[PDB]
């Protein structure tokens, strides 16, 4: 006659319990099996919460009692009417005897503000032939309410996903200083589309979106956290508007030295700290997440954390052995290729390498031999940076060259610097090689050679393969997932878990990170051109070459071979991104294989999925539109296609990500092993600084990189890059063991759990293979961790989080 049912949710503190009781909370069944004269689900009597259940969390339990006849068949669905003038969170309703289980995670405001009464299903998985008849209705009509308009300016409550342009970063009603190319939309400045926020127009200019105190997100995007401290994604926020101006001030007020002096000045850092004025650490000291990234004395002392690579050695990453380790084990280990021709060629048009083969060791070996034998690498900057290179040097206290670094896999297995190419443009409205050395002036300006590629690599690092790679590149993916795949569809249900705080950091970041004198712009060498260099690289952006195995062989880092376990060979056999890399992507190719097969049986389902298809398109042609006409786009008309592209969207939002983010604190949080900003060109003879650099290669060094109120700032917002909330929910993880009702898939899901626990077994093994130590630990005896599957919170230069999370 009545079944029992029990609701669990938070209030929206914990993100008295009696005040849900009464007529507050009213929620209807809605049949699966039985329908109305219409065909759509019977709906039940409007339902109240009965009293408190006497778990975990700030959540708290209620039961309530349903009426339900033999008439009303098996309930699939639910309304939910909250009557409370605040919003609360919505975990869970659970039906007693199977049990029906209902995962909910979704933001309840008050019945008022929808236009909709708010709809939660059951946790069973149907692709669009398969819904259950009376819930077919539902269904399409909780996707067209997810799409909504494309027209008004966005409410907080709104839960409507849709696209738009970069055109909200620059804020020319303010300056027209400020003022930024639209990216996205042309050819011009191709670029990913983000979540649409519909502010409108400036008053200058109606091509860019007007400044707001919130960027918006869909609501079920903007997690709220238990612990405040967990809200890493506000850090940036309260970085840019409260704590730079704060740091700013205490260098206006002589209160510090403008400029480091030595490198004793930069490690005194994460050691004595630095003395700041009273108001400045009385500023940062109340903020939740800012507190987290420092040490205080109460007064005046900040103290940063001591980062990983300095943690056994304090200059071994001056060591030539370090600057290449960190190519294929460091921050950015992703952009070093084969070089199969020698001197190096351009692409652009004028630019050939004036590096001669003579000139290098490589160690016994002849150039022929090195290119016969696959042994010589390269990190090429040079025509990525060259369009570039004249307004960035007519910048202030920005002095850029375009670089190139040669590479030589010696016989053990390491990678040996041979040669950098510093070059400035050929354009006569205005270029030298520099080889390794160990003592003299010579080994001073190799060093400053060293730092000049890690500025290029910084910028690219932070801007290519962090910001563009991931956060802007799959966004467009979660806008399309929510616009038209179903909560019940289970391929909403296998990569939604994997865009957990992706548009909500992404949306902070747009408003505080990569905006216009924002933390990216005021502490990155481009300055005002960094997002537009982005731009510029997504021109050669390819969806299929992120797969792995397929960056890796065209990037000349390995060959496709079948007898190989992953199919193919590494040309740089310990190359530890790499190496670990595949097995991760092993691993989820797995999962993905076996999860697939159990919804679709073959070629013709995927291709009569409509919701598959229209989210796909729509993915494509809206979300990466600027490329759509790209022939290399997966045409997702077979099984094989939409494994791919599963597996390729999985890749890039969990371990690539991991890879690329959680090592800039560890290995950059000292500033002299990746300056984010160059401020001057090499010194020439009979000049007062070319005699500092004889005299003093630290003061030159530390001239050169990015000054030290910059430092300050940028070396702050990595640190909170590179945290894990405690919190997250890693690869082989779900936030909720109901997930789905499938017990095939949760069986397939465990196995996939148990597999990440056995790869990080053979991590560890690598670790700890002494014979491996060159390139897995260096002389900074860093052992690469960055790709375990598993950590606890906080700053652990590990774990793979399931998606863009921070
Ligand atoms: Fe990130």
């Amino acid at each position: 006659h009545k079944i029992k049912g029990t609701v669990v949710l938070m209030p929206k503190n914990e993100l008295n319990l009696n005040a849900f009781l009464g007529r507050s909370v009213s929620l209807q069944l809605i049949s699966a099996t039985k329908a109305d004269a219409h065909g759509k689900g019977k709906v039940g009597k409007d339902t109240f919460l009965e009293g408190i259940n006497t778990l975990g969390a700030g959540e708290s339990a209620f039961n309530i009692h349903f009426e339900w006849d033999g008439s009303m068949g098996i309930p699939g669905a639910f309304y939910i009417k909250n009557y409370m003038q605040v919003e609360f969170f919505l975990k869970s309703l659970t039906l007693e005897a199977g049990t029906i289980r209902f995962v909910c995670n979704s933001w309840v405001y008050n019945t008022k503000l929808y236009k909709s009464v708010r709809i939660f299903f059951a946790n069973h998985t149907y692709v669009p032939s398969e819904t259950p008849a009376p819930l077919v209705s539902y269904r399409e009509e909780e996707l067209k309410s997810l799409r909504g308009n494309g027209t008004g300016e966005r409410k907080e409550y709104d839960r409507i996903y849709d696209y738009d342009v970069y055109n909200d970063l620059g804020n020319p009603d303010k300056s027209e200083k400020l003022a930024r190319p639209v990216l996205g939309g042309s050819s011009t400045f191709p670029y990913p589309r983000r979540g649409r926020t519909g502010r409108g127009p400036t008053v200058t200019d109606p091509n860019t979106e007007k400044q707001g105190e919130v960027f918006y997100v869909p609501r079920d995007e903007n997690l709220g956290h238990l612990k405040s401290k967990d809200a890493l994604e506000i850090g940036t926020k309260s970085l840019s508007q409260i704590v730079q101006p704060a740091f700013e001030s205490a260098f206006d007020l002589k209160s510090t030295p403008i400029e480091f002096h030595s490198f004793q000045d930069v490690h005194d850092l994460y050691e004595g700290g630095i003395k700041l004025p009273r108001d400045v650490i009385s500023t940062i000291i109340p903020l939740p997440v800012i507190k987290e990234l420092y040490r205080t004395d109460g007064q005046h002392i900040l103290k940063f954390p001591q980062p990983h690579v300095v943690q056994v050695s304090q200059s071994a990453w001056m060591t030539d052995e370090e600057f290449a380790r960190e190519m294929i084990a460091g921050v950015n280990p992703c952009v070093i290729r084969g070089l199969e021709e020698f001197p190096p060629k351009s692409n652009l048009d004028p630019q050939s390498s004036k590096i001669t083969a003579d000139s290098l060791d490589l160690d016994g070996y002849t150039m022929d031999e090195a290119l016969g034998s696959r042994r010589l690498f390269m990190l090429d900057y040079h025509d990525i940076f060259m369009p570039y290179v004249r307004q960035i040097n007519q910048l202030n206290s920005a002095k850029t060259y375009a670089t190139r670094t040669i590479l030589f896999l010696r016989e053990d297995g390491t990678l040996k610097p041979v040669a950098i190419e510093l070059s400035l443009p050929h354009s006569a409205g205005d270029s030298q090689v520099v080889l390794p050395a160990k003592e003299g002036v010579e080994s001073t300006i190799w060093l400053l050679a060293k730092a000049y590629v890690i500025v290029n690599d910084s910028c690219y690092h932070q801007l290519m393969s962090h910001w563009l790679n991931t956060h802007a590149a799959m966004e467009p993916f979660v806008i399309a997932t929510h616009r038209h795949l179903s909560v019940l569809h289970p391929i909403y249900k296998l990569l939604t878990p994997h865009y957990r705080n992706n548009m909500n950091i992404n949306a902070l970041a747009r408003q505080s990170l990569i905006n216009a004198n924002g933390i990216i712009e005021t502490t990155f060498l481009p300055s005002k051109y960094s997002v537009e260099m982005s731009s510029a690289v997504y021109k050669n952006w390819v969806f299929t070459d992120q797969a792995l195995p397929a960056d890796l062989i065209k990037r000349g880092v390995a060959i496709k071979d079948p007898s190989t376990p992953h199919g193919v060979r590494l040309l740089i056999e310990d190359y530890p991104y790499a190496a670990d890399g595949l097995e991760i992507w092993a691993a989820i190719k797995t999962w993905v294989q076996e999860y697939v097969p159990l919804y679709y049986a073959r070629d013709d389902d995927v291709k009569n999925d409509s919701e598959l298809q229209h989210w796909w398109k729509e993915a494509v042609e809206k979300g990466h539109g600027d490329l759509k006409d790209k022939p290399w786009w997966p045409k997702l008309q077979t099984l094989e296609d939409l494994v791919e592209v599963c597996l390729i969207i999985i890749w890039i939002a969990s371990a690539l990500h991991a890879a690329v983010n959680f090592g800039q604190y560890p290995y950059g949080g000292l500033i002299m092993n990746r300056p984010t900003a160059s401020r001057r060109l090499l010194p020439e003879k009979g000049t007062p600084e070319y005699e500092e650099m004889i005299n003093n290669h630290e003061k030159a060094y530390l001239r050169t990189i990015t000054s030290k109120l910059p430092t300050l700032i940028s070396l702050s917002v990595i640190e909170i890059l590179s945290r894990h909330a405690s919190d997250e929910v890693y690869l082989g993880q779900r936030d909720n063991p109901h997930w789905t009702s499938d017990s095939k898939a949760l069986q397939a899901f465990q196995k996939f759990g148990n597999k990440l626990k056995e790869i990080e077994e053979k991590l560890v093994r690598r670790n700890n293979d002494p014979s491996l130590q060159g390139n897995r630990l260096g002389p900074v005896q860093l052992p690469y961790t960055l790709l375990y599957p598993s950590s606890e919170e906080g700053l652990t230069f590990r774990g793979i989080p399931n998606s863009i999370s921070i």
